[PDB]
């Protein structure tokens, strides 16, 4: 059977809901048996996120394979069990960096190298290799129709269109149909302009889906395709909800799938959503509610902890407990100290880097651990953990980690390679990224939530706890849960005279789903729902 | 000195607020001692709109000179006290219906009449017309840009910037800023697009005016400035505001009226808003509250009955009473009764044509008059004021207007020329619009109102008050309180043995202000608040 | 089975030649025995082009049915036998006019006349009325793709293509490929931006008509189809021809017809041009060559006589006479006298109105009748020969028409309703259009060439021979060759003391083909070729 392409696109407005649109359509597809895959292309000149700030872009997702992607490749995962790799993402400067090294060492055979067929060929062969051995592939393009950054993009999807046919490509285009207050009308104004700009750069839509803060009635969705050469059963509302899992439902209902499947001559049985109609219930009936402080030193921009903030929730349907996740700053327990700690049913510590807030969350840490507070740790989050007990409990005064003060007496945590204990003494590819085998030891809370030996979650960190200074903090009382690897590097520690005590180096946030959830998150919100209980 | 044109566009969605930004920036400038003007130019294909239903674009406002014009000309009598005319609104239908006239009688000398120049000449012809002697001349551009309907305004508008020079030539274009909830963010990208649009027609504009349900901040107007070749100072925020009456104070705070002065080269002292701060201050401090219900069949849309709306709040403000004005279907008064009129302090009874409705409307004026509530009715109201009077006390059994029901014993309302009793006994442009004397009775509350023996009101009306079958209502206790023409045509009607009983033929709303209010409505709300007390 | 429509655009300039092309590809696909029409739609506000002058746009063409319309109308008639009637051309001017009477009077029940839909549903009406029952029905859209003239028109055919499905809907867009000098290549570029501004409106070219002063080369046809969504069989190279006669074996011979019968799903055999091969054969086989002057008012737009310099080419097709029409001036006669009417085979008078130019139209009927050279006049070609025989043979100095002289002695030629004698004496719609019998005198030229007692031909003139004068100047030895209707009103004259001299009211041009000829001016091409050899 041929590849079939579905080329997603927004127009009026970015945070059109491109990406949610994309990944729920895709979860329809799957339901009805296909294999399906998405891509996101995006229009930044970063070679890839593996740079960019938290604050500035969002959360860095990190695949099976290592890869630093777009946190849209966090909603895939979590809407199809199709796994993500470094192929399912990719930017106009990874496309601009391949096409200069090939002209740089020759490869054009002195052709002069054009944005027409030269990037528009790159990014072709990109979007194959990414939809290769799948029914419907969906390519989420990044960016606003009309915007500079994205017509290479367009013109390339435009040639694919061609080149593959009618019969195997779909154009899937997002607008935005706003609420005028005053008129109490929804405007097709914009969705009529937007798709004659896309039309200008060569692309008649095939499917329209309209973005607004209410349902898209019949009159306003015949007049845009009176005027956009849609048919009125292509032009589908796509309101706000108040939970994105409701999408593939939403879509279905409207026929969505139906009409790709019959463009596409795909003969699949009707899509079975009872798992998402199953989210759905569990998130509309809490029994109990909990609130769970994240004390990090990125909370300006909540979609910096995205994956995080998502298992959390999944944590919450799991036990039928509505989670109050409340973002506290780290400088602000610096500040005004362990007050705003108060009224918590459990502590979060999420990833990070740099010292900026750092001592905040020791003191976060140390506040958790002393009051039987339920925690989770992730990365840094493990790190705050470990230097907390060190000074604390194991009396390693003002122990750090060699990122932050790199010649502190007790590094805890530093590189491989500074590896020192108190004296200065040493022993006789430094970032883990991706996907890796933990052992969980015997009797540990990981081991029984886990529920197995050995667990794969997947790392972005290259600062570890410092093996000759661990002994000393294991007999204070600190419990090793897991390691992993030759050089037996600690993944997870435990507090065990506490209620619920856990921190780990990997990212478990990245394999948590709405359907599947993750147990150290479901453990940690039950954790925090008898926390709750007892006061 | 030269006279200066401020052309005033619209982008990214109609019903965006050209009308009232024009009417409002038009009263800062008056307030600065300008002599200022405002037209509209109408892209449909009407060569008025005399023949359309209040339900499509809402109420037929009619000027003292009698023309049948757009609402946004109510809007520009109740912002300035410069008197609009005929000259200040044409269509695109009277445009080509003028050309179409001069070329089938020769007047173009055997050229091909073009879009360009005889449509667009004819267009530039009549906004100069309108533009007079004037300081500043407002020309309102209805559509959006980028549809094809507003596309020879554009052009016109263009050559005038040229002619006459950007010295005194300045374009003014509203766009839609828009609020994503998921992201909390207000979007600037459909200014960007919109802008770019207006461009590639040939218009460069120099102020943009931000429409938004919130004030859009310096970074978003920062932005705005640095795509679109506009100074950031000529960004000017437009937030949805609780009373349209703010709207000239938050232009000037921004400089607006400063920069259209400075371009103009017009020195001229700072706008004095005090009348404008005084109508806010009544407005925001009411005494009591009055719930007025409007009864009338085309309240599917407010729109239709826009002056009458603003009428009763200028009421509200004399009296310093908060009115609720309640739109009440008339037909929903015939099926389920009287039972929905329950409630109501005052009963106000609107304009309209066709019998469709109108017998509830009866009903309605028989519930105000036998139960002492308070009634004004305007034209049809009247009409139907008579009828239930001539029913109900003077014993004309089935009297009705020939307009509803053409063979009726007892035509109390008909044309001049169908005037005829209850045996079928005679006498011996029917159509009557714009501003006519009318002399009031010595003894009436109108007299008593108006304070004076003759006012001028405007009508908009063709079926009378039947004098044959008028002296029976009079000798059953219904009083004439005012009358016009040689003809001696009845205007004003009241019951005296009721506390606030008037209906009259014309349409007091089209002379009502916010600032000088109208004496009928003044008293009406009144009438409705003594009535609220006394019960 | 169900009509096919082919809209027929024209992008990057006018003078493109849409007109030629329709004309072109519907002589190939009646040649398939398909019933084919042609209809054109003009962006210019004249309700019709009867008040246009002809050094505007050129030709006034005249239909039978008597409309004044487009002269592409005669490019139609000349290249398929389907007749041309009202119906076959409409402007802008004729589309607002009915719109706006349809307003006025109240057909559209108060609703808002808008472009859409009132414009286009009042377009796409017109279009399915002249497209009635044909199998294929060619609409050429006047103005330039991106003006504002004919987007309504465009907006209209794209609605209809919607309607009416794909399957019998075809878009085939004209475009200039120019030549550069200086690096010797054909450009695509503006084609690339052309149909790019085709899209914007809604519209996805089907067939690329590639227009140039050479064949565009198959790299520069498939660079078009990579960029325009257009396959590449589907760009059609249309290079400059020395005859228009070939191009309907030039498009067949790229497939054109091919690929639209196989669109439209119509089983029809090959096109057989035999009678298109032969026109070209006759025309590069000439035998002798004559010089035929073309004296009028009108010279400086040769389109002003399109129809009869295109019958005098057909004259020469039918004797083998290769004719060099010489364009003289008839002022320049007025000042540099007759010498400029030197070296002449023959001459033509064609028609005119007003008095400008017409003295030395009247000198120019003298040499040519005094020196036996051959003479055809054409309605003002008539009056002019009428004229100069009354004023120079029949000694009726200062003999005129009423139109040029209106208080002249000798009227002999006036309206039917101004006839009047030397002495003033008199007799006891006057605009005569479209086709009308004239019954033809026994012993005339006209008698044998028309080989029939009755002929119909096409009129477009209110000035008639003067029946109260006409004996005198009969006795004076002019003979009547042609008379018409109940008034008995002279339709054609002879000089029988003359090799070839004839003259009519009618306009026998608009009856001439390249396949069938003309009957008259076969005689004068052949009385110019005896004259020639005489000499
Ligand atoms: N139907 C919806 N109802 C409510 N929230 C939604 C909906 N669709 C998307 N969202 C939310 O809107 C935000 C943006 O969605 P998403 O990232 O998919 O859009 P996008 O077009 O890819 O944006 P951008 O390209 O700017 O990153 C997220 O917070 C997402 O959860
Ligand atoms: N700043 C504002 N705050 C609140 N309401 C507003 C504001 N500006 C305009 N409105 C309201 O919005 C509606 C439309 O205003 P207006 O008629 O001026 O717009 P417009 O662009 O001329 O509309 P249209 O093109 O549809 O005729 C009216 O109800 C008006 O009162
Ligand atoms: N292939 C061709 N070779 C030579 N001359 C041509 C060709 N096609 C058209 N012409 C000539 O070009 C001129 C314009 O042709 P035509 O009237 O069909 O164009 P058009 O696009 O309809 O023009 P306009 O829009 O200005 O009315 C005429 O003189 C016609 O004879
Ligand atoms: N390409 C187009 C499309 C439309 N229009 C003209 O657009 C006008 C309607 O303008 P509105 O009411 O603001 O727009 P709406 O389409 O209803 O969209 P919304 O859902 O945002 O309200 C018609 O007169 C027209 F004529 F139809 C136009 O001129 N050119
Ligand atoms: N003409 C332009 C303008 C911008 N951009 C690109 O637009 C991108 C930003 O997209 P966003 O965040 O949706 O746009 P915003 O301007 O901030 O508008 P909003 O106020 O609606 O949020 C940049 O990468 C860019 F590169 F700047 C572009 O490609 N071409
Ligand atoms: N939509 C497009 C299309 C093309 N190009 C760029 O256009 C460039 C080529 O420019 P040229 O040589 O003038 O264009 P040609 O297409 O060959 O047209 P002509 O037949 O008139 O010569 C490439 O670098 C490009 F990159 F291909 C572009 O930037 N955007
Ligand atoms: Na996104
Ligand atoms: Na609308
Ligand atoms: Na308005
Ligand atoms: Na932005
Ligand atoms: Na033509
Ligand atoms: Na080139």
């Amino acid at each position: 059977m041929t590849t079939n392409y579905i080329f997603v696109t927004g127009g009026v407005v970015s945070s059109l809901g491109k990406g949610i649109a994309a990944a729920s359509l895709a979860a329809i597809l799957e339901a009805r048996g296909l294999n399906v895959t998405i891509m996101k292309l995006d229009p930044y000149i970063n070679v890839d996120p593996g740079t960019m700030s938290p604050i500035q872009h969002g959360e860095v997702f990190v695949t099976e394979d290592g890869a630093e992607t777009d946190l849209d490749l966090g909603h895939y995962e979590r809407f199809i069990r199709t796994k993500m790799s470094r192929r399912n993402n990719f930017t106009t400067g990874r496309i601009y960096s391949d096409v200069l090294r090939k002209e740089r060492r020759g490869d054009y055979l002195g052709a002069t190298v054009q944005v027409i067929p030269h990037i528009t060929n790159a990014i072709k062969e990109r979007v194959l290799e990414g939809g290769e051995g799948h029914d419907v592939v969906l390519v989420e393009i990044g960016g606003t129709v009309g915007d500079i950054e994205s017509l290479p993009f367009l013109e390339a999807i435009r040639q694919m269109a061609v080149e593959i046919g009618r019969e195997h490509t779909l154009f899937m285009h997002l607008t935005l149909v706003p609420y005028m207050a005053a008129s109490g009308e929804v405007k097709t104004k914009p969705t009529q302009h937007s798709v004659k700009e896309l039309l200008s750069i060569g692309i008649q839509p095939d499917i329209l889906i309209c973005r607004s803060d209410r349902a898209v009635p019949a009159n306003e969705r015949a007049k845009i395709a009176l005027f956009c050469n849609v048919p009125e059963k292509a032009v589908i509302s796509l309101k706000d909800v108040d939970s994105i899992y409701k999408i593939p439902g939403l879509l279905k209902s409207q026929g969505l799938d139906d009409y790709i499947c019959k463009r596409f001559s795909l003969n699949c049985p009707e899509a079975n959503l009872s798992e998402w109609e199953q989210v759905i219930f569990e998130e509309a009936n809490p029994v109990s509610e909990v609130t769970i402080g994240m004390v990090g030193k990125y909370i300006e921009l909540p979609d910096a902890y995205k994956s995080v903030i998502e298992a959390l929730k999944h944590g919450g349907l799991k036990n039928r407990v509505s989670v109050n996740i409340k973002l506290i700053d780290s400088q602000d327990v610096e500040t005004r100290g362990v007050e705003i700690l108060k009224g918590l049913d459990a502590i979060l510590v999420p990833g990070g880097f740099g010292y900026r807030g750092v001592e905040g969350m020791i003191t976060t840490a140390r506040f958790a651990r002393e009051n039987n507070i339920p925690y989770l740790g992730i990365c840094l989050g493990m790190q705050v953990a470990l230097i907390d007990y060190a000074r604390h409990v194991a009396n390693m005064e003002n122990a750090n980690s060699t990122e932050f003060v790199p010649d502190c007496k007790y590094p805890v945590v530093a590189l491989i390679t500074e590896w020192r204990d108190e004296n200065g003494n040493v022993e006789v590819g430094t970032m883990r990224l991706g996907a890796q085998q933990c052992q969980l030891v015997d009797d540990s809370l990981v081991r029984q939530l886990y529920n197995a030996p050995t667990i794969v979650e997947r790392h972005r960190h290259r600062y570890e706890v410092n093996n000759m200074l661990l002994k000393q903090i294991e007999d204070a009382g600190l419990r090793v849960a897991g390691r992993s690897g030759d050089d037996q590097l600690v993944e997870i520690i435990e507090v065990p005279n506490h209620p619920w005590f856990v921190a780990c180096q990997f990212h478990p946030e990245f394999t948590s789903t709405p359907r599947d959830g993750h147990p150290l998150f479901a453990g940690f919100v039950k954790a925090a729902s008898e926390f709750q209980k007892r006061q």
